């Protein structure tokens, strides 16, 4: 026996153990496909391709033809790829490496590339240091300064930050404006961290009497020009957000503690309550449910809280939802499904 | 419909991709717990532990007891820890976590942490570089040199490194001291990279009257000193191999190409066909079986495969290992299960 147990349990526990040691590997043969433009290359080559044709495509080295076809195993294992044998072996995408397609509804290729960033993924090793502090988030540790001012000073990587909210942008915003019961009496919206005005613009071109102010920091909205209802505002919202009949936080709350999200709802209820007026607040975010989603979306969700340790946010279920309106002073919400992973929560003041 | 298909099909092929962008954090999260010493406060705890508890060993500030959780629940999903449920969550151990418990038969936690390395690890976003190489590793691409120059220039490295090897010598090293068909009727062995006599001391102990040398790099030997039949020799593999009745190749092959292993064999060959004997070579590598191996083992082997990428090394099926040993110009050889994912390979000059 080893560690008290039968050696074909030990070898067993083995296998898992390696799957987990070595699990950074499936993130890097993702990036790698991504990086060699593989599955642009399939798309256009119009059928599966065979692994001479690739390479040579590629334009390898001879050295490394067998690594490459190690590699395109290793992914269609996975399932980015599908092999075909004939006289050869071909590459087929599938339904996962079209998400990686130039020019689809849904490409998600440029996600890929900014989450596994060598210097953003690479922070994940101090989890450790991360876990002692008080204050910092994750990123926070790694970067030597909160993560909004690192876009700022570092250009290439606000590039590719913005490039990866864009990736999923036109479906959650199309999901958004066929919500009429979102939209229904508004006169105004302010999209609070609207970017570059993404949203706002959809928003626009669906309700054209409807005033949107794009709400974001100053340096994100500097040299942006409105279109007759649409214009930008740089500020802060924990200091101040403009007055609306309501308020979007699209993939805003996630990024926040439960104290700073208690402090971003406090300046929002306030935005939506001047002068008399009751408006309210409309949230795009994940909303855990282990009762009610399939196990596997559940596992990507907690996947993902996981993952926020990078600003100390959090992917939150209903009870905590709830519990952050109540102390934000709202007095009742309605979550109902908008697209894929993400809600859509309204709270009233 | 979105990307040509149904919405439901996207969401599951997102769902999968989402899978693999992240998979990084079952590698980061393995290493937290590991650095964290999780696994030996809970064995030291002697019951499976509450979060309060835990947190109060670990010190961790107040508003990181929540992450804690978040990261203790992902891990013990992932099969490293049980959850029981009573007044508190509580964690225990499982065969897996039992691997990274000081202490054991068979511990691994340091080839979790030496893998992990931020620098080794790291150099797997370099993947696209090092595929157009001609013929540098993808460590010879990140670290400015080949690797074992490199661990001669950094110690706290090398030590990382020998303790990841040592950490399943005993169950290897005691599986090949139970083969009485290799030592049957030898004289003299030569343990051919065989480090700092790991292996050779096992051997000696078992077999007093067998004559054994240690053969490693001179760096390595250094300042090692022999006991009655066990001796050191520093030298070089791919110039002279000490004449001896048998080599012994352990965790050797794998880390090279072909041309590069067919090199190591000619010197093996030499080494026991000297003064007209004709002895053997054993090799301890792993062999790809995907027709009898369990699909569990065969997929952590082709993993093992991909991760050899460090060395341009390469974990070999059997018809890669019988042209090895065909060019090499050994007559004919013969593959034994030795233990776990290892093999026993002996060739015939
Ligand atoms: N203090 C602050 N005030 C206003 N916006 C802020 C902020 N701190 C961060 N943000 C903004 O919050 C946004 C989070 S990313 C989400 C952006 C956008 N709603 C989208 O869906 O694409 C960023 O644009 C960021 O600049
Ligand atoms: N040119 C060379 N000549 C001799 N040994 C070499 C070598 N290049 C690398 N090595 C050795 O090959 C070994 C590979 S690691 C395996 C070590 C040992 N057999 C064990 O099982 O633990 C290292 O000890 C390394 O120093
Ligand atoms: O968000 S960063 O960490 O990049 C910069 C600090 C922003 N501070 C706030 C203070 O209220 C929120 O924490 C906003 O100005
Ligand atoms: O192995 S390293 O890459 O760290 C150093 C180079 C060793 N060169 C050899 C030349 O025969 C093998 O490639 C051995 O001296």
């Amino acid at each position: 026996s080893i560690n008290g147990r039968k050696p074909s349990e030990i070898f067993k526990a083995q296998a898992l153990l390696y799957k987990h040691i070595y699990a950074f590997i499936d993130s890097m043969s993702l990036k790698w496909a991504v990086e060699m433009n593989i599955p642009n290359i399939i798309q256009n080559h119009g059928k599966p391709i065979s692994l001479s044709n690739l390479v040579s495509i590629l334009q390898v080295p001879s050295s490394k033809i067998g690594n490459v076809r190690r590699l395109m195993r290793y992914l269609a294992h996975n399932g980015f790829f599908e092999i075909i044998t004939k006289e050869e072996e071909s590459y087929a995408l599938t339904v996962a490496s079209e998400l990686l397609v130039r020019g689809s509804d849904l490409c998600l290729a440029p996600m890929v590339e900014c989450v596994l960033d060598p210097t953003l993924s690479g922070s994940y090793h101090e989890l450790k240091k991360w876990i002692y502090e008080e204050d910092l988030t994750l990123f926070g540790v790694t970067l030597g300064s909160g993560f909004w001012d690192f876009l700022d000073k570092n250009p290439e990587y606000n590039t590719s930050f913005n490039d990866a909210m864009a990736s999923d942008s036109k479906l959650i915003n199309l999901a958004l404006r066929d919500c009429d019961f979102v939209f229904d009496g508004l006169e105004s919206i302010v999209d609070v961290g609207g970017g570059t005005g993404t949203t706002a613009k959809i928003i626009c071109e669906t309700f054209p009497k409807l005033k949107c102010i794009v709400f974001d920091r100053p340096q994100v909205v500097e040299n942006l020009s409105g279109s007759n209802n649409l214009t930008y505002v740089g500020g802060d919202m924990f200091t101040s957000i403009p007055n609306a009949d309501a308020v979007l936080l699209k993939y805003i709350l996630h990024n926040w503690t439960d104290k700073d999200c208690l402090r971003i709802l406090k300046k929002c209820k306030e935005a939506v309550t001047n002068d008399g007026k009751r408006g309210k607040v409309t949230i795009i975010d994940m909303v855990i449910d282990k009762k009610k989603d399939e196990n596997q979306v559940t596992q990507i969700k907690l996947l993902m809280d996981v993952n926020m340790a990078c600003l100390n946010g959090k992917e939150r279920n209903e009870e905590e939802w709830k519990k952050l309106f109540i102390e934000a002073g709202f007095q009742h919400y309605k979550i109902s499904p908008l697209t894929g992973f993400l809600s859509l929560i309204e709270i009233y003041p």
